[PDB]
């Protein structure tokens, strides 16, 4: 039997998360050797992730605290941790300590499924409740994109251990492609955006992709990754891009393709998507990344997804003309280091925000 | 005779600076009515700005604050303010009063002429004295982002009183052309650069200029700016633009062009200059409009700026194919509002900040 959720909380969150690189990820073996150390290293360091997220929650403001699908999501995270503790003092040389301990994770996976969606109920229920103000709002931003990064991380260490351990393709490392051809993903995000756009206007921009092999110009690009994070990715950008250029040119049968360019340099790896959809102020920019306005987390949360292997989505729009929207990422996997946030002073002096006159002047 | 400046400091930096727009300055007369107005509202104002700007010179870090090119700089603010308290008792019905104060800001200016350079041998000083620390770094680029804003403000209120009650083109409002033909100012900072490019390596990227008037697609496209200003950016963007052109194309007589897009939108006026001069990593973006990297400030000082009539400057690579630089401009004089930092409780706080680990995880 189990001690109080609080008392693992403030054990765990005292640890900070292990980040660890792609490479890391991809050279390790699907042996019973391996299984044992994966549990040893995994009821150690999912404890410390669920902690490391659940204190940060509990800083937030009363209000956004106070909703009943943040509470739900909460209750998910402390039934989730105590999961695993249940698994504390469990030998790793039992073999069927290790098949429990894959159906606990997948028993979390499905738990948390809905976190995303749940989440956003909450903002809702905040803002309808009490009205948003701009401190809440602050910290609600800088609490989402943790708490989904947070989120991401956890999902790629439960995928990778339920993976190899229990298709398609044998070569994938778990989730990881260690050969994966960019313009073959590029192609279908491509695919199913046009389908939506097909299905909703009757027509859709074409498709031209270059590719600039910087240091082997005949080669074609590929990369070690994770290719369902990066379908997401570029599948929000093009169904932005379609919908902006369908948008733009009601009167027209020609429409403009949408252009992507990737780049494989040194270090990066760069995917820019160009449409000519009649862009956006740039005052309206930031609000694409917004919780508050996008309540629709596609944008953000690719975004995240970019940043979980230290790579970045930027865009940048001509008003009048169009949009480019660049995915950056690590070109090689020893930079591929997971982005974790972490419970510690920085952390909590964040969320001590007050209202007050800005640094900046108004007429 | 004078009260000793820190009354004067005190004094005037209980007040918030007052941003204008492009539209008032423009609409400034040039009658003895609107000279007298002029000096009223200066000799309150300049004093203002200068006595907020001082009270965060002292929010320095003592290390930065000891150089003594800090301390220069800081002594010519102090005379500056000095000269002006001199006007506070004196009659705007007097002829005197007035050309002694036009007098007045054109000694102020030229004794702050070399403000920039100056502060800089301060951030040499500080380096070459102490070694630089994260903490001091931040500290030294959150302060000179609003230091260098806080002296184009300062110079734009200068130049327009003594340019409008003392040529080139009467058509001016001081340094303001309310028909500022943007392409023009393109092709005249390319030319200059190209002058530069071509002594150095006999040989320069040619110019392509598109324009993109979205509402009125005849129309070539006028906003109203001070041309010296929109000339100084694109004239550093240019010269970043040719050298990573050329230094691409050691083995190359072909180069390729720098093609630039000006797209007049609802709000925003934008320019877009691509090269394809190899790009640089996302890493080493934030470097560039670093000033202690830059210790070399022409782009950061070139995006205040842009920020300086609500605007923005932002640079976009490739990692093996090229680079994207974007000036936003507000496309309408009423959102053209200068941006001026405020010396208050927000700003204040910023400079406390001390060394500890960041919210986001180490391997
Ligand atoms: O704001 S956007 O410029 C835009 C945003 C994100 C992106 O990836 C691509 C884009 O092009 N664009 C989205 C959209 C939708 C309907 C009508 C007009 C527009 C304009
Ligand atoms: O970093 S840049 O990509 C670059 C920076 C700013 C800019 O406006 C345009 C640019 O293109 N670029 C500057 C430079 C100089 C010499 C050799 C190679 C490079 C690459």
């Amino acid at each position: 039997s189990l001690a109080g959720a609080p008392k693992y909380i403030e054990h765990f969150s005292k640890f900070s998360p292990s980040p660890l690189s792609m490479k890391q990820f991809l050279d390790f073996g699907s042996s019973n050797a391996c299984e044992k150390t994966s549990f040893t290293f995994l009821r150690q360091e999912l404890p410390v992730r669920l902690a490391n997220i659940m204190k940060e929650i509990n800083l937030l403001p009363d209000r956004v605290l106070s909703t009943p699908s943040v509470q739900l999501v909460q209750s998910w995270y402390v039934q989730s941790l105590l999961d695993i503790m249940e698994f504390l003092d469990k030998d790793p040389e039992d073999h069927r300590t290790l098949s429990q301990f894959t159906d606990a994770l997948v028993t979390i996976r499905n738990r948390h499924n809905d976190v995303v969606p749940t989440m956003a109920q909450g903002v809702l229920e905040y803002k309808d409740t009490y009205g948003d103000d701009p401190v809440s709002n602050q910290n609600i931003q800088y609490f989402l994109d943790r708490f989904y990064l947070s989120r991401i991380s956890i999902r790629m260490l439960i995928n990778q251990h339920t993976l190899i351990f229990d298709p398609a393709h044998p070569k994938h490392i778990g989730s990881i492609d260690p050969n994966c051809n960019v313009s073959e993903v590029v192609k279908d995000a491509y695919d199913m955006a046009k389908l939506l756009c097909d299905k909703y206007y009757m027509a859709s921009p074409d498709l031209e992709i270059q590719e600039i092999n910087a240091a082997n110009s005949k080669q074609p690009i590929h990369m070690v990754y994770v290719p369902s994070h990066l379908y997401h990715m570029l599948f929000e950008l093009f169904k932005n891009a379609m919908r902006a250029t369908v948008e733009s040119h009601e009167s027209s049968l020609i429409l403009p393709p949408i252009k992507v360019m990737v780049a494989l340099g040194e270090e990066d790896l760069s995917i820019k998507m160009s449409d000519r959809g009649g862009g956006v102020p740039l005052r309206k920019i930031e609000r694409l990344f917004s919780y508050m306005y996008s309540t629709g987390y596609g944008l953000p949360i690719s975004r995240l997804y970019a940043k979980y292997f230290q790579g970045d989505l930027q865009l940048f729009s001509m008003e009048g003309f169009g949009t480019d929207a660049v995915i950056y990422l690590k070109a090689l996997s020893t930079d591929s280091v997971e982005r974790l946030p972490v419970y510690n002073k920085s952390a909590w002096r964040h969320y001590q925000t007050i209202q007050e006159a800005g640094d900046w002047c108004v007429p």
